[PDB]
């Protein structure tokens, strides 16, 4: 999910990378 990944990219490595990108979501 691009917007989930977006959150991750904006958080950085913080927020646990948004649950590891939603447990490997795109």
């Amino acid at each position: 999910n691009p917007e989930l990944q977006r959150k991750c990219k904006e958080l950085x490595t913080r927020x646990x990378x948004x649950x590891x990108x939603x447990x490997x979501s795109d």
